[PDB]
């Protein structure tokens, strides 16, 4: 598998900081940071740093915004080959923070998601990108049918199908494509929500999903696949003490394993590495991650224990 395929969020990211204590309900002065984010394309980037050959389709507005998070994307290796409407606004999510860091508030406008719709989905374009890729990734940004109709497309072209669940009231929108996810990346809430921690497997399975991981705090995480399960012990003193990030490093090093050919327990830590390599200082981000930077911080990974 060395081409990946991945539809889902894309969005400008803007960030204001207040420059002095804050006035509340009132004008501050405050400057802007902007960068890309979103799940699926935050996952795009990680995959192609860990050597990919990555692929992202999202709805895009005719926007300076879209043109940021293309540009991001070039930065990284991924080809951007957006859903283009020109007459919209790309997505967007902005906070305002106080100097200190705390968040004020945060508006999300996630609209232009919902004009990626079956009917979009299923046009030659898409079905071509589709057979063009090894492995194909989603996330729950796109609407329920149109996760639906592309588990139905990955099945027809058998193609692997992974998921990233997002959030918990976003998770639900899985549930008629769980069939035909090989795996679906989620942390405890998400589980609950679209199901109604070595649990999670049988529970999953029934509800017809054949894999996934769930990450619990800073150190459980349990994956499964048709057959098997695996679970992390917890850091010995040596150890890295959190191995859980925004959830983007652990499903990309996660199934850059799986993608390699590597066991559930081996995909289990080389997720751990990556989301561990994100976190581990104030500073640390997935620019970070690199096969070699996996590498180096695998020997502190705790042990998997298949189950
Ligand atoms: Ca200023
Ligand atoms: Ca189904
Ligand atoms: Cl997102
Ligand atoms: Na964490």
């Amino acid at each position: 598998m060395k081409k990946i395929l991945v539809l889902g969020g894309a969005h400008i990211d803007r960030r204001g900081m207040i420059e002095t204590e804050t006035a509340p309900g009132a004008s501050n002065p405050g400057s802007w940071m902007e960068e890309a984010g979103g799940g699926g394309f935050n996952a795009a980037r990680n995959l192609s740093r860990l050597g990919f050959e990555v692929r992202i389709i999202a709805p895009r507005g005719g926007d300076v915004t879209g043109e940021v998070v293309a540009e991001a994307a070039r930065q990284a290796g991924v080809e951007d080959t957006p859903f283009t409407f020109l007459d919209r606004r790309t997505p967007s999510y902005t906070a305002i923070l106080e100097r200190d860091g705390n968040l004020v508030i945060a508006l999300a406008d996630m609209d232009l998601y919902k004009l990626f719709t079956p009917r979009r989905l299923k046009v030659r374009a898409v079905r071509e990108a589709i057979i063009a890729s090894d492995f194909l990734l989603c996330d729950a940004n796109l609407p329920e049918d149109t996760l639906t109709a592309l588990g139905l497309i990955a099945r027809a072209c058998e193609k692997p199908l992974a998921a990233i669940a997002i959030s918990p009231a976003k998770a639900v929108k899985l549930k008629a494509a769980l069939g035909d996810i090989d795996i679906l990346f989620m942390n405890e809430a998400e589980a609950r929500a679209l199901t109604g921690v070595r649990d999670w497997p049988n529970i999953l399975r029934k509800a017809g999903l054949s894999g996934g991981v769930v990450t619990r705090g800073a150190s459980e995480v349990v994956a499964f696949n048709g057959t098997e399960k695996a679970i992390l012990h917890p850091p010995l003193i040596r150890e890295v003490k959190d191995v859980t990030g925004a959830g983007d490093a652990m499903a990309s090093g996660y199934l850059a394993a799986i993608a390699e050919g590597k066991t559930i327990r081996e995909a289990l830590r080389q997720g751990a590495a990556a989301a561990a390599i994100t976190v581990q200082s104030s500073f640390a981000t997935s620019q970070d991650l690199s096969k070699d930077s996996v590498e180096a911080m695998l020997g502190l990974v705790p042990q998997a224990e298949m189950l």
